[PDB]
């Protein structure tokens, strides 16, 4: 994997850079298309120690994006940093992130989608961490 785009310095000390697109199939839209949201492509991430995490979404400039994050399996007990899903928020042009500084130790999915479906096109999703992470993609 490259690097994403980190200040020198940063406290982030390690950045994984994954390069997908939306395309055909995949280019599912966000969650308001319930017939096609499913269908974007979905990145499995394991967290091995509870600590900081910051992931960066890029696309096209003239496209919204947004992803959200899925807890998959938590094996430690239930804390206050656990949750089901959480989201990078409003759909925004060309950029977006999300930044758990406690997520928990497991297993979690991410879906970085377009705001309408049938949008095409690249994108950069990138975790920034301390500890590394490993990445897998499910579809
Ligand atoms: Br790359
Ligand atoms: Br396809
Ligand atoms: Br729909
Ligand atoms: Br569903
Ligand atoms: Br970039
Ligand atoms: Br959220
Ligand atoms: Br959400
Ligand atoms: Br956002
Ligand atoms: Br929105
Ligand atoms: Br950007
Ligand atoms: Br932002
Ligand atoms: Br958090
Ligand atoms: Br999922
Ligand atoms: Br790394
Ligand atoms: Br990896
Ligand atoms: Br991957
Ligand atoms: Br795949
Ligand atoms: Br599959």
């Amino acid at each position: 994997h490259s690097s994403g785009l980190v200040p020198r310095g940063s406290p982030y000390t390690l950045s994984k850079r994954i390069n997908g697109k939306w395309s055909g199939q995949s280019a599912g839209g966000c969650g308001n298309f319930q017939e096609t949201h499913k269908n974007n492509p979905i990145y499995q991430f394991h967290i091995e120690k509870t600590g900081p995490l910051l992931i960066e979404l890029r696309g096209p400039r003239q496209y919204s994006v947004g992803f959200e994050v899925v807890t998959v399996s938590t094996l430690g007990d239930p804390g206050p940093h656990g949750f089901l899903r959480k989201s990078s928020g409003d759909y925004r042009c060309g950029f977006c992130y999300l930044e758990l500084e406690n997520i928990p130790s497991g297993i979690f999915n991410i879906i970085p989608s377009t705001f309408l479906p049938k949008q095409e096109g690249p994108f950069f999703l990138d975790f920034n961490s301390i500890i590394p992470i490993k990445i897998t993609q499910l579809q």
